[PDB]
């Protein structure tokens, strides 16, 4: 059964793979191979190019995403070599500096060894490499309250935060075989922070915000071919509105709006005025100046849906099924300003693809 | 078949509606009554209470509809007695007035005679009672494209549009009988127009912006227990991004934020400037701000979401099913400034409903 699965979705994965590949005819003794393997052990072996190929067909395949015009030039390092947790810290420092590349960040994946009977091999408890942590207790709230759980999981663990509203997390994940996660507080150097001011109004620095280069989600698992890599972070370059109408913005999150409006030098009690979505507008063109300024990359959400739009007529073109989830690829300011929003989109799951799993905390 | 449908919508419809007016007693004997009229007539007719209860369960489960909280507030105007084109025209202007009341605007609904046998006993050509026409031709474009077609069909018949940007159109409809509609010019003591003024910047007026005070949609049909109200034009009053965001803002309507932006003294030229999102916003204050002081309705999209909050809970609390189309609730500004954004809708179709219809022109 277990078996069975694997060996059908290796043929749909090999088949499409290198039919991309311009490798057709390389394909019936690669599949004849990759039987025997799994007759014998239970699994399978990706090629280098099997899983550099697959990684960008997921990131393709990955109906959320607006920054899909660029799933080709995905910088993939294969790390599928790691025994130790000394190991395992040292491909995610490396991935850190590798995808920040001084600000000009590089869309990178770097993956560790798969699932092997669904039993991990490393099991990374960060959501993302680069986190604030988040603290409630007694009425007081300090960070990041979406990173609450993960900052308590941590803090029974012998770390503790500075309680600044803006602590990073260690990197914390666990080994196959050893009962508790390890963690390593990040470098300092290895990290890029941006202070967000605003490129007219000089008070806006009073706010004293500030946010991180570049998003590392390493909670996700990779799935191609029926290889299930768990463990297998991955970044772009933000688009400044996930910074700026959620991050900063959410009333769950930083809960920044009304001290926006402040400086801004608005006043904050009328619907009417609209006055959430005048600041929700200064505080977006504050994060892309900052961004800008600094020379760290970043997108902006006009821009980036034009570039969507390119993906679509490429898929087109290719003669490929475009997915989509409207849903998340309309951007949560102004969406009507773009074309996303003036269609619909397909949401079926096809595979490549990067999926949620369970978290091992909470 | 026919008439074994209409039946089982009766059925469903009387038991539920006399069920929520506490008449369930008085099911048995209405639902005989109606077995009768349906096997010696093939139709039924509904009570006054029915009517006006259906009517206001219709705009209850509206699933694109964020004004709900007021669906019991509904004013019901039973036309069914009308036979002539003079009456239906008398009944389009009686309901232009009283909905708009001198400005505090009355959700209302005016209905006509049902389909027969699927055959129309009036037929409403306007989208809108109250609409501008839309002219394209020799690569000019003149007032609202989404009426383009419509003008064309209103000057075949004779009527001719000033080719002003906010040229009214007629109230145009059909007559079962007649082969061709009948059209009369909108009276303008009856409609009333709000001109765009910002409250803050002086210059806005020189765009020289207006909009119509009442939406009344009158071109979808009402649906209520299997009898087909195909003519029954309905309004609220708008919720300010309708107008600000969409018909004033889309490149396909108006198309109006480069000149937005032009009269607020910013440049739109770079999208990282987020020119657009800042022109978007300061016409959505521009339109509330000309509404409010003219004293005509209008609602806020904050206000108005954290009304239908409230439909949420009181749907809740009734022990009624919540419906709703995701898509539509949220508004097209600031989408995630509110409640909507953050949870999810059954999209399911309940009866009776509002529904879209195929136009007579096109
Ligand atoms: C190059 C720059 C990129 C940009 C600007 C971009 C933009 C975005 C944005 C804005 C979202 C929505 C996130 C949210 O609202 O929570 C998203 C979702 C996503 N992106 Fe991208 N992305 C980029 C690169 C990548 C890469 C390199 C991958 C993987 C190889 C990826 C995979 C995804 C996935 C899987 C989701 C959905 C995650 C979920 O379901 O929670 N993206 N992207
Ligand atoms: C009282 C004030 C009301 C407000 C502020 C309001 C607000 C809205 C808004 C903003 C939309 C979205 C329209 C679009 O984006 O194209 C909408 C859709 C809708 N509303 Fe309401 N509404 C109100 C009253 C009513 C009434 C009185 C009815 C009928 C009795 C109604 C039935 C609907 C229906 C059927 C739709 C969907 C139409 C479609 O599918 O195209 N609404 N409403
Ligand atoms: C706001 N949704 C948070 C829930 C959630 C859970 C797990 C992963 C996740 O990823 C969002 C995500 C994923 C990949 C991205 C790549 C680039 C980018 N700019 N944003 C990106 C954002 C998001
Ligand atoms: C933007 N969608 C236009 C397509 C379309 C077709 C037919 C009807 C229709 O109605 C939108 C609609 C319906 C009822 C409304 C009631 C009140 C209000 N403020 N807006 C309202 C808006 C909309
Ligand atoms: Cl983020
Ligand atoms: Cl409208």
């Amino acid at each position: 059964e277990e078996k069975e699965i694997l060996w059908n979705e290796a043929k749909a994965f090999i088949a499409a793979c290198y039919q991309e590949l311009g490798k057709a005819a390389e394909v019936k003794d690669r599949l004849a191979d990759i039987k025997s393997e799994i007759d014998l052990t239970g699994s399978y072996v990706h090629t280098k190019e099997e899983l550099e190929h697959g990684a960008k067909m997921a990131w393709r395949n990955s109906n959320r995403c607006i920054g899909r015009l660029f799933w080709n030039s995905l910088n993939v390092i294969d790390r599928r070599d790691v025994r130790t947790k000394e190991e395992v810290r040292d491909a995610l420092f490396h991935h850190i500096e590798t995808a920040t590349n001084n600000g000009k960040i590089r869309p990178t994946i770097t993956i560790f060894p798969p699932e092997e009977k669904g039993e991990k091999q490393v099991e990374i408890w960060n959501h993302q490499l680069i986190r604030y942590a988040g603290y409630e207790s007694d009425g007081e709230r300090i960070g990041d309250p979406a990173s609450c759980s993960l900052t308590a999981a941590c803090e029974e663990l012998g770390w503790r935060g500075e309680r600044t509203d803006f602590d990073l997390l260690p990197l914390i994940f666990r080994m196959k075989g050893d009962e508790q996660p390890v963690w390593y507080e990040l470098p300092r150097s290895l990290v890029i922070e941006v202070p967000i001011t605003h490129p007219d109004i000089e008070a806006f620095s009073d706010l004293e915000l500030k946010w991180y280069g570049v998003p590392i989600i390493s909670d996700m698992k990779l799935e191609v071919g029926g290889i299930h890599y768990n463990a297998a972070p991955f970044n772009g370059w933000y688009m400044g509105t996930e910074i700026g109408a959620r991050n900063l913005a959410d009333e769950k999150r930083y809960d920044k709006l009304k001290k926006v409006a402040s400086v801004i030098g608005i006043a904050a009690d009328y619907n009417t005025d609209l006055w959430k979505d005048q600041a929700l507008v200064e505080l977006n063109k504050a994060v892309l100046h900052s961004y800008k300024k600094q020379g760290v990359s970043i997108v902006d959400h006009h821009t980036a849906a034009s570039q969507f739009k390119r993906f679509e007529e490429q898929a087109e073109e290719a003669g490929r099924k475009l997915t989509g989830d409207w849903t998340w690829l309309i951007p949560p300011i102004s969406p009507a300003a773009t074309h996303i929003f003036h269609r619909s989109y397909d949401n079926s799951i096809v595979k490549p693809n990067y999926f949620y799993q369970d978290k091992p905390y909470e």
